[PDB]
């Protein structure tokens, strides 16, 4: 019989045995295989997949951040080339990218789950302010307009902030950043992904924008020094007028009002990212799966491949899971089309934007992440007044460093 090893990251509430109970119709069905999950924590992730990568000592399969997939398959015979074998017309086309090294047509991963972030608001709130959903918040302008009759709105004596976003305390840094640098005309590098556009005048139009909320006061200013799980709690609480949020707290705040009566997931909508000058775009992550060139048993580790992208286990993976899937069969699923979770499905489609699939981007987005922490230090004036133009001289900065990565990694 044939043990597969694989590698994911704490992706559930309890990983390897949600992860165990999804395949279970699959070594149901074929006995001769077991699966083998192992928990390898996010920070060190990419550390340990790079030396497995490197000495040969790896597991059959492992979960890679849908960013590192390209760094991971430039490595010379590290990971098995997957083109050509997976059918890539069930997976929603703008998944598809992650999976391949850019400029190239060689694919090294399986995309296996999605997400975006969205816009969640207070209908109560809307309401007492005089804001219209279905209208004020379809363009940059309109939304910052709505937050200004949101800030400090009270609702049953509570006062709320208009918008409650995380600052540099966090894992979402560059994330909460990558759609207001789109929608201003920006990237973070260029399309043949040899070169940083960070430092573009639209890419500054977009961090000015979205950073200067807080300067404005429209953020919650306690909330800038926590982290995304914080103001994912803050919100279901109702400590914020709005939220830019993952698909995932819909379940945390169902639970809240089934386990504690908390009636905050009956006051809440969910609309797409407001469009910036230069159109709508949206942020997507997610995770693939790769399988190590090393591995003693590729028939197998395919075939499991295969089986986590059907529709069964696309569908039972993206709810244990919390996380959006990536083959269009499954949203046939009434769970992903009901009033909120249709939006994260729009959204992702048609909008959804990944970050270039280069070798050097997992270098690049640490340094990204450096960089728009000091710009969060800028506006909250921590180390003295705001200065716009040091903004503009940290993104300066910035650009020169990516481009030193992306000449090594060429």
């Amino acid at each position: 019989s044939v043990k597969l090893t694989m590698w994911i990251m704490p992706n559930s509430d309890t990983p390897d045995q949600d992860l165990l109970k999804v395949v279970k119709p699959f070594t149901d069905a074929n006995p001769h295989i077991t699966v083998e999950p192992t928990v390898v924590d996010w920070s060190a992730a990419l550390t340990k997949i790079t030396a497995a990568a490197t000495s040969g000592e790896a597991p059959d399969i492992t979960q890679v951040g849908s960013t590192w997939t390209a760094a991971i398959g430039a490595m010379e015979g590290a990971l098995v080339e997957l083109t050509g074998k997976i059918d890539t017309s069930a997976f929603v086309e703008s998944t598809l990218q992650s999976a391949y090294i850019k400029g190239t047509d060689k694919m090294f991963g399986m995309p296996w789950f999605t997400e975006t972030r969205a816009l969640f608001y207070r209908k109560d709130a809307c309401e007492k302010a005089g804001v219209n959903p279905e209208t004020d918040f379809a363009t940059w302008d309109k939304f910052k307009d709505a937050l200004k009759k949101l800030n400090g709105i009270e609702v049953d004596g509570k006062k709320l902030a208009a918008l409650g976003m995380p600052g540099k305390n966090d894992w979402n840094v560059v994330h909460n950043f990558s759609w207001w640098i789109y929608g201003a005309g920006g990237d973070f590098v260029n399309e043949e992904g040899t070169q940083a556009t960070f430092s573009s005048e639209n890419a500054l139009k977009g961090i000015k924008f979205y950073s200067e909320l807080a300067v404005e006061g429209l953020m919650d200013e306690p909330s800038l020094e926590k982290n995304t799980s914080d103001i994912e709690s803050a919100f279901g609480d109702g400590a914020y007028a709005t939220a830019f949020m993952g698909p995932w707290v819909i379940s945390s705040y169902t639970k809240n009002k089934e386990e504690n009566g908390n009636d905050l997931i009956d006051k809440i909508g969910v609309t797409m990212v407001p469009e910036g000058p230069a159109g709508r775009y949206a942020f997507m992550g997610g995770s693939n799966l790769v399988i190590f060139n090393s591995s003693k048993n590729k028939d197998e580790a395919l075939e499991l491949l295969k089986f986590f992208a059907s529709k069964e286990a696309q569908v039972e993976y993206s709810k244990v899971s919390k996380m959006l899937p990536v083959v269009k069969a499954a949203y046939e699923d009434p769970y992903f089309e009901d009033s909120l979770m249709k939006v994260f499905k729009e959204q992702v489609d048609k909008y959804g934007k990944h970050y270039a699939s280069v070798p050097g981007w997992a270098s690049a987005e640490v340094i990204f992440s450096e960089g728009l922490s000091k710009i969060w230090d800028n506006v909250m004036e921590v180390d003295g007044a705001y200065s716009y133009d040091k903004t503009v001289q940290i993104v300066k900065d910035v650009e020169s460093q990516i481009n030193q990565i992306l000449q090594e990694t060429s």
